[PDB]
């Protein structure tokens, strides 16, 4: 926590991490590559169901690494279910991964090939209780993960967009009530699915992945906007908030199962 001091840097970037975390070498990590070719269709897959008619947004932060658009989960809103889940996952927060330019920035690759950026919608396993608890169970969180291409805009993202103004560096959050994630959502809820962690230290492999296969389509602007954060805190050099993403990682001992 207070001593961490990991980052995206040539010195301090995912190359680096093993040494403080490593468990970065481990068995069950994120992200990777899906080879599509490979994925095998699971018929016993149930399909997905995301209720986030009642979810609750209250802040946006830019935390250092990237920017949490935080929900009150203290209630029973806000769930994913189904597909390859037990139980029911309750949405905490939702961030994204991007590049310096459209030609990378996404976490997970498709083919190898990298989108423009990685929206990750986190949830915990309402078993545990928390998210605190739930982070150290192999099947404590589910996290959806959705690509964005550069084209059309997404109406549904401006809001995010243009809240990022008042949360340029490292430490700053702003009221962000009323944000509607539905808005974020492409028309498929075809996925890919497999065993992995969090993409950041401290990398617990306590995490469902849930990849979908469409994409939402977000305009350049749009993205331009994510770029012009700062990893750095108000006062501090600029260094600006780009490729904050973790590359494809082994998939070892693993399968990735296709929900299609
Ligand atoms: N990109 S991703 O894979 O979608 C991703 C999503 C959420 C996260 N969230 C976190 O990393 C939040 N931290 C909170 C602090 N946690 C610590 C901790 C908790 C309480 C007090 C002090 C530290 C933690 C470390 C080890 C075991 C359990 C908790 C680790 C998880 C990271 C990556
Ligand atoms: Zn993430």
């Amino acid at each position: 926590g207070m001593s961490h001091h990991w980052g995206y840097g040539k010195h301090n970037g995912p190359e680096h991490w093993h040494k403080d975390f490593p468990i970065a070498k481990g068995e069950r990590q994120s992200p990777v590559d899906i080879d599509t070719h490979t994925a095998k269709y699971d018929p016993s897959l149930k399909p997905l169901s995301v209720s986030y008619d009642q979810a609750t947004s209250l802040r946006i932060l830019n935390n250092g690494h990237a920017f949490n658009v935080e929900f009150d989960d203290s209630q029973d809103k806000a769930v994913l279910k189904g597909g390859p889940l037990d139980g029911t996952y309750r949405l905490i927060q939702f961030h994204f991964h991007w590049g310096s330019l459209d030609g990378q920035g996404s976490e997970h690759t498709v083919d190898k090939k990298k989108y423009a950026a990685e929206l990750h919608l986190v949830h915990w396993n309402t078993k545990y209780g928390d998210f605190g608890k739930a982070v150290q169970q192999p099947d404590g969180l589910a996290v959806l993960g959705i690509f964005l291409k550069v084209g059309s805009a997404k109406p549904g993202l401006q809001k995010v967009v243009d809240v990022l103004d008042s949360i340029k560096t490292k430490g700053k959050s702003a009221d962000f009530t009323n944000f509607d994630p539905r808005g974020l959502l492409p028309e498929s809820l075809d996925y890919w699915t497999y065993p992995g962690s969090l993409t950041t230290p401290p990398l617990l492999e306590c995490v469902t992945w849930i990849v979908l296969k469409e994409p939402i389509s977000v305009s350049s602007e749009q993205v331009l906007k994510f770029r012009k954060l700062n990893f750095n805190g108000e006062g501090e050099p600029e260094e600006l908030m780009v490729d904050n993403w973790r590359p494809a990682q082994p998939l070892k001992n693993r399968q990735i199962k296709a929900s299609f």
